[PDB]
């Protein structure tokens, strides 16, 4: 599976996940921030559209932007260090933000979902603590998407 192939797939898995999530004040345009170095975010940085027609606007922002929490609805988190990671999740505390990381190491440190972009399919894990404190509602059937992503 090539990088273009995986990036495209990451896009559709992210749409999949978004469809199980609700924000307390649903915006007309869903804002996505890509934070830190990423390999697979070029597809989602094109912008996306959800099944109901709501647009997902994407852009990159710096790790140390203190207003990440009010600047977006969704965070796609790349490869950052301990300090940077702390920085980011302290910015998000108390705000209704969905967090997904590109690598599956981050479910232990604050990300709600962590992708494993490797093998034949994009799979992901989730973290209940981070989900519970996130300020958004995640429907538990989101794990249907994950389960089906093996085989």
């Amino acid at each position: 599976t090539s990088i273009e192939q995986r990036s495209n797939a990451v896009s559709q898995v992210l749409l999949g996940i978004f469809s199980y999530v609700r924000w307390p004040k649903e915006p007309a345009v869903l804002q996505l921030c890509v934070v830190g170095p990423t390999e697979y975010a070029d597809g989602l940085l094109r912008g996306m559209v959800q099944a109901n027609g709501r647009r997902v606007h994407a852009e990159r922002r710096a790790v140390d932007n203190p207003d990440l929490g009010t600047l977006c609805n969704v965070i796609y988190l790349g490869v950052v260090d301990e300090r940077e990671r702390q920085q980011v999740f302290r910015s998000l505390a108390g705000h209704p933000v969905l967090s997904i990381s590109e690598r599956g190491t981050e479910c232990s440190v604050g990300s709600m979902f962590c992708l494993n972009v490797g093998g034949p399919r994009i799979t992901f894990e989730a973290n209940l603590d981070s989900i519970a404190r996130s300020g958004v509602r995640v429907h538990p059937s989101v794990l249907k998407l994950a389960r089906r992503q093996a085989t």
